[PDB]
């Protein structure tokens, strides 16, 4: 079997991407944030505290004739960005672009932090990292991808995020028309439960490519590109007036600037991120200072190849016996 769904930016800055998911019987369509950096499928629901719901579509397990309460199971998750959510668990039928999983754990939220409440367009998350990170206790649950893998034509999912435009998440197949040139595959470590790979280096604009090992994760659930301070400083040093601001919490640059591109290595291949992808608009409404799309991972502990980097590429998440990551230009 296969599945194909359109993913769309939630706003004019591509701050996140939402993809419709059908849950239950009859179908209840929620727009979820497909997250390759986490492993819980969780949703805003009829059980979420009234004050913590602001415009999101909710999942009502009681109106789903296939929803089964997973007895004594609870989930609680804290993300790198400080946001959190928690609640109880149902098993239900879940479909993504025509690919169906029966008995998928749907984690129903009782509590969400304010960061989730303020994003009216994000109805929950669909975790696509390795099932070892799943927070369901006392019995861990598998991801949608893990549940479908046996049924899939090929054990893969692809991420094709758009810049200021719609994109696609495909399951079970590789769309050979969605990229140019070839897909370069690279090794993956699943020890931390993430799609963790090693980039072979980088370049700023038309500068000479620097061969250096950058370990990081392919994370669709993180908006920006988080890299070592040496790397990020070399990038922002090319932007006139750019500086690291402690008040704003990152590198800012004049909104009138035309940014240089950023290239990252995948083996001997190169993915070029156009400069416009790195502009995240005014730091505050009406400001002529803009927020940068390339930030330092020094406070994080891990380098993150988020949407800023992934949207410049056609990305294959190969869930073969030994998982790997594929990247092609598009
Ligand atoms: N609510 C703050 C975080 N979110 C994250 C996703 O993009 C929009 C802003």
């Amino acid at each position: 079997s296969t599945g194909s769904a359109t993913t769309t930016p939630i706003d004019s800055l591509d701050d996140a991407y939402i993809t419709p998911v059908q849950i239950g019987t009859p179908a209840q369509t929620l727009n979820l944030d497909f997250d390759t950096g986490s492993s819980d499928l969780w949703v805003f629901s009829s059980e979420t505290t009234a004050s913590e719901v602001d415009g999101q579509t909710i999942y009502t397990p009681s109106k789903s004739t296939t929803a089964k309460l997973l007895s004594g199971a609870t989930w609680s998750i804290s993300y790198g960005d400080g946001s959190s959510s928690s609640g109880d668990v149902y098993t239900d039928t879940v479909s993504v672009g025509g690919l169906t999983v029966t008995g998928q754990a749907v984690e129903s939220a009782k509590k969400v932090s304010s960061s989730f409440t303020e994003d009216s367009t994000i109805d929950g998350l669909l975790g696509l990292a390795f099932s070892t990170l799943n927070t369901v206790s006392p019995t861990q649950q598998k991801t949608f991808f893990d549940n479908a893998k046996a049924s899939l034509d090929s054990p893969v999912f692809t991420a094709d995020l758009g810049y200021h435009a719609p994109g696609t998440y495909n399951f079970g197949f590789i769309d050979t028309t969605a990229y140019t040139g070839s897909i370069t595959y690279t090794a993956v470590s699943t020890k931390q439960g993430f799609w963790e790979w090693t980039s072979t280096g980088y370049a700023v604009g038309s500068g000479t490519f620097k061969s250096t090992s950058i370990d990081g994760i392919a994370d669709t659930g993180t908006t920006l590109l988080y890299l070592p301070a040496t790397v990020v400083s070399a990038y922002w040093a090319q932007v006139s007036g750019a500086k690291s601001s402690s008040s704003v919490g990152g590198y800012v640059f004049p909104c009138s600037a035309t940014l240089p591109s950023f290239t990252f290595g995948v083996g001997s291949a190169r993915i070029v991120i156009p400069g416009d992808y790195i502009d995240f608009g005014p730091i505050s409404t009406g400001s002529s200072s803009c927020f940068g799309g390339i930030q330092s991972s020094a406070g994080i502990g891990i380098n993150i190849f988020g949407d800023v980097a992934l949207k410049a590429a056609f990305v294959v998440f190969n869930g073969a016996t030994t998982p790997t990551l594929g990247f092609a230009s598009k």
